[PDB]
């Protein structure tokens, strides 16, 4: 089969996007299943009027961006792409972007920072065997110290998770917690316990899920805080991070996952890595 034509939007981010955009392209392209094109925006505070994107050649859009609003024509074309059954991957702090764009916050379902709070929408978390909405006052977006943590599968059937272990240890990373937004989650794939003694929330927080937005296939992964270099980048070098990105990207583009469960998938107790961003 022909590789999946992918557009990766970057150029502004409070995170080290210079590292993450390169690594995201390598993870996807090293599988031989994706052909990735970068679009790099002007820097923060520069004229954005020329950052006019064409979504028509692509089956998948990967967001690695936060900061200045894209120009109105790009915003209109992005919404048209999504509403026409487009595939989207929301990666880590891309869900912080465009706090004042209602449509964008519905595409992410949950976001954080950029002044979000109870005015941004409810908390959504796992409580006593299901997702619950909680509109109580509080901050929109937090995380504790970076740490290894165990992801809990909440879906056994979804193409992205089918065949993967129910529990697996993710490499040292931030654990996003107290995220807020319209909360229109379609399928919850993975949650993790955010321990208060790691400066967490105390809740079982959603970290990997799909979003209910018309006929769009939206894969949201809050994992993968970018390291300072492509070599020292533990959260993204995690095999779990990479396998979920590859499967989520394939699913978002085509509605299906044709990738077998790899032999190097992490266990509940032991992290696994692909330091060079390839299954060898
Ligand atoms: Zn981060």
């Amino acid at each position: 089969r022909k590789p999946i034509k992918t557009l990766l939007i970057t150029g502004q981010n409070n995170h080290n996007w210079q590292v993450s955009h390169v690594v995201l392209k390598q993870i996807l392209e090293n599988s031989g299943r994706f052909d990735v094109d970068f679009v790099i925006s002007p820097e923060q505070g520069k004229d954005m009027s020329g950052f006019v994107l064409d979504f028509s050649p692509y089956q998948l859009v990967v967001l690695d961006y936060n900061g200045d609003s894209w120009p109105e024509e790009t915003n209109r074309r992005f919404l048209e792409y999504v509403q026409n059954g487009g595939g989207v991957v929301i990666y880590h702090a891309a869900d912080n972007a465009f706090s004042k764009w209602p449509e964008f916050n519905r595409i992410c379902a949950l976001g954080g920072w950029e002044g979000r709070n109870e005015n941004s929408g409810p908390y959504v978390y796992w409580k006593d065997g299901k997702l619950v909405k909680d509109s109580s006052a509080g901050p929109g977006g937090s995380h504790g110290r970076q740490h290894e943590y165990v992801l809990n599968g909440r879906d056994k059937v979804h193409p992205v998770v089918k065949g993967l272990p129910l529990k697996w240890r993710h490499a040292k990373d931030e654990l996003y917690d107290r995220m807020r937004g319209p909360g229109n989650i379609r399928d919850i794939l993975y949650t993790a316990y955010s321990d208060k003694e790691t400066n967490g929330s105390g809740r079982e927080e959603p970290l990997v899920f799909t979003v209910d937005y018309g006929n769009a296939r939206i894969f949201h992964t809050m994992l993968g805080h970018a390291g300072a270099t492509t070599e020292d980048n533990i959260a993204m070098q995690c095999t779990g991070f990479q396998v979920l990105l590859l499967r989520g990207a394939e699913w978002a583009a085509t509605g299906k996952v044709t990738q077998k469960v790899p032999k190097d998938f992490p266990t509940e107790t032991t992290c696994s890595y692909r330091k060079d961003y390839k299954e060898n």
